[PDB]
């Protein structure tokens, strides 16, 4: 119901309620559709026009889904709305069937979290990070709304939320429900080799590694312009290339597959269940109102119908 | 027979003998379906549906292949089993003829290398050479990060 | 009449229907599966075409 | 056909991409570090940027 977008498939149904009220307005007074009935007949006085109201839309929703309807139009005015009603249904159905190829296909959840504000907010995902780490220690001494709730989450819960390792941050991600926050470069490791686990935001902060030395060492300023002298050169760039790549888990594309099932279409057949439960109910207002017609003639509304639930049970009786 | 699942194949055909029994149904408990088949004959008060179950069928298995039948509903309460039948099998055949094209255009079937570094990455399939030969030799004087992974 | 049984198996073929369908259900079931025939036919026809 | 095509993409996607396609010039700042960046490097796809 997607390859249209939803004001189109209210304007087509709108077009249906328009084009079957103009075809039974011209088929009125255009003199040429007021044919001749009794194929046996002496010659007239009886001008019979088949086009009603139940049959002018029933000659729109007839043209709609290409299964003609058992009425063609004569007189010209009256077959131009035909002439024009088809050409219409067939470019809705062109345009649909032939973008459908692209939305038959399901795809996958988004996460119930994507940020660290979606992650704040809830108490089903638990999260943490490795203790002592300089990760525990942003949220311990932020001040910020979002990371405060982040961290009076983690305080309440220090003994089980609070892992010790990233290596068992890692499995319990996948042994349990559980967000874990750790650096931007070792996710982007973890998620190329592994292939169930993917970076469920952006960056929070921005900070980088460094070679420490001690508060005074002349060895602080000697790799300063060293590690300066492998990034031009692209030699940093080379080094992290050869390690953070790995097996891309490149399973995205994957076509290959995919027969239609009751997860795809699957919903036809709601509509389907709906339209003929739909019917059994106008089937009792057709089975009410002729016979309060033939109440009109006699009694009230008890012996109509009982003789027309009768006929009925003998499935054959032909007056 | 692939583009949809074997359980959708038996849901079209229990909703093609489940519709067309619906039909059958409500046809002859509508008033207005009864009409007299003597339009040029005001003989007397003969009452003909053309509804019998052969043709209840008939209808359910003309419309769900796209060719139509010889009979067409009249009164309000059978066009709408009518109706939305086309509607049903108007998407199932759009659903079937669109996923067809996808079958019968997918690839033969790919090796999942295509190169070196693609059996550098893929550590699934393993390596192999000849003990002392020129090929080892090669891997064990490169140093081009490529062939450097192939021979760590 | 041979005439109506060929125009009956290239009516149903282009699917715009002819103007005679069969009744007698031995009659049916040979319109029944030619139906299925030309559906598959064209539906393999126009999803190759592209 | 028509309805899934793309919407327009550029000749060029990245370094290399504007390396063989000379019909796109190039540009930087003069004295600035990017032009400096070119001008000390020799990973053989930034050469022939500079070149
Ligand atoms: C296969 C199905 C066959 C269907 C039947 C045969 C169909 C024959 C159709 C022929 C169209 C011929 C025009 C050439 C089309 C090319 C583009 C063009 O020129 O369109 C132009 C307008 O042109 C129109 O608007 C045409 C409108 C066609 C209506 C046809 C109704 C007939 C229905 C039957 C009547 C029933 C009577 C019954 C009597 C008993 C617009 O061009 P553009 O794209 O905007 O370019 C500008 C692009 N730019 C904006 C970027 C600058
Ligand atoms: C859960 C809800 C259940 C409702 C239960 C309660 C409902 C109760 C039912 C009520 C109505 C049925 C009984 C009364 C009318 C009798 C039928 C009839 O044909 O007579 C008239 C109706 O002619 C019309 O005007 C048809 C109305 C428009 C047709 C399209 C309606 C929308 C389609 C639906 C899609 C919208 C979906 C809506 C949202 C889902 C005219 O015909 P006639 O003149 O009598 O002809 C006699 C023949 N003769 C002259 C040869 C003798
Ligand atoms: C052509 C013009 C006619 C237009 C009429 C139709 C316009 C109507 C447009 C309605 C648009 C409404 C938009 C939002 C609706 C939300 C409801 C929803 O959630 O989906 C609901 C489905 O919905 C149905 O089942 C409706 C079926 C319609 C049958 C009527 C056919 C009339 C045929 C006419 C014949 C004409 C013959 C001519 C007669 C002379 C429920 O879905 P769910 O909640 O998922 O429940 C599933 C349970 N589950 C959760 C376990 C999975
Ligand atoms: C959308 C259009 C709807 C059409 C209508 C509904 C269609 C209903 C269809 C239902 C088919 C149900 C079978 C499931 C299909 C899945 C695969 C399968 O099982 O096929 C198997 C055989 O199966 C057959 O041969 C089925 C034959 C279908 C004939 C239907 C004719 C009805 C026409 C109407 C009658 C007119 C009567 C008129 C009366 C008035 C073969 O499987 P395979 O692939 O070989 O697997 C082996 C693979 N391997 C070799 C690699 C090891
Ligand atoms: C009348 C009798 C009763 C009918 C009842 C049933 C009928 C129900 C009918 C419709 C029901 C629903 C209506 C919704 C859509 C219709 C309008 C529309 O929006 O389309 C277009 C209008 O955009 C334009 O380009 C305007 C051009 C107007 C031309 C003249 C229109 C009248 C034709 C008479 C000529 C007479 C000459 C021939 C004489 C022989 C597109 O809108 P847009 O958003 O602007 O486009 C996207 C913008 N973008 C391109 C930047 C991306
Ligand atoms: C689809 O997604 C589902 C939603 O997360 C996921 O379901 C989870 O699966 C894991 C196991 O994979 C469940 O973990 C269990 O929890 C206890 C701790 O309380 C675990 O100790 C235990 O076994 C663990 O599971 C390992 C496999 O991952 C196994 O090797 C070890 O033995 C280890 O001890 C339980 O299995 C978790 O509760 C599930 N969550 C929910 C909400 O159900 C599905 O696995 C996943 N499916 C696939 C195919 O990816
Ligand atoms: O911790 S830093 O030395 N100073 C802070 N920043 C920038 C503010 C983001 C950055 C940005 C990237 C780094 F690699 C390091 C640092
Ligand atoms: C059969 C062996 C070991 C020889 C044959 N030619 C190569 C050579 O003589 O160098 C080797 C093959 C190889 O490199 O895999
Ligand atoms: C505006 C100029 C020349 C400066 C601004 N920052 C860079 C710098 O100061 O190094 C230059 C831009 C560049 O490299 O394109
Ligand atoms: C991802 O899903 C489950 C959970 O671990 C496992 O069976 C599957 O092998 C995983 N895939 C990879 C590539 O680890």
């Amino acid at each position: 119901l997607n390859p249209l977008s939803p004001d189109i498939w209210m304007y087509v149904l709108l077009a249906c309620l328009g084009v079957s009220c103009v075809l039974f307005v011209i088929a009125r007074f255009s003199p040429y559709e007021w044919y001749n009935p009794h194929p046996c007949n002496p010659d007239s006085d009886v001008v019979e026009n088949n086009f009603t109201l139940l049959n002018s839309f029933w000659f729109g929703v007839g043209a709609l889904m290409q299964q003609g309807s058992e009425l063609m139009p004569k007189a010209l005015s009256t077959r131009i709305v035909g002439g024009i009603w088809w050409f219409f249904t067939l470019i809705i159905i062109s345009s649909y069937t032939a973008n459908l190829a692209a939305f038959l296909t399901v795809e996958r959840m988004e996460s119930p979290i994507d940020s660290a504000d979606d992650l704040a907010k809830q108490t089903k995902i638990e999260y943490g990070a490795v203790e002592d780490g300089a990760t525990m220690t942003f949220f311990k001494k932020s001040k910020i709304s979002t990371y405060d709730k982040m961290w009076a989450f983690m305080s309440s819960r220090r003994q089980s939320v609070l892992v010790k390792s990233n290596e068992e941050g890692i499995q319990r991600v996948l042994t349990s429900d559980y967000a874990f926050l750790m650096e931007s470069t070792t996710i982007e490791f973890v998620t190329q080799r592994n292939c169930n686990l993917t970076q469920i935001g952006g960056l929070i902060d921005s900070k980088g590694y460094g070679v420490g030395t001690p508060m005074g060492s002349p060895y602080r300023d000697k790799i300063t312009i060293a590690i300066l002298q492998l990034q031009e050169e692209g030699k940093l760039h080379m080094m992290k290339e050869k390690w953070w790549r790995g097996n891309g888990c490149p399973e995205e594309e994957s076509k290959e597959a995919s027969a239609l099932g009751v997860q795809n279409i699957g919903g036809i057949f709601i509509v389907l269940a709906a339209g003929l439960v739909l019917s059994v109910f106008v089937a009792v207002g057709e089975f009410l109102y002729k016979s309060k017609k033939n109440a009109q003639l006699e009694k009230r509304s008890f012996c109509s119908a009982m003789v027309e639930e009768l006929r009925m049970s003998l499935k054959c009786q032909r007056r």
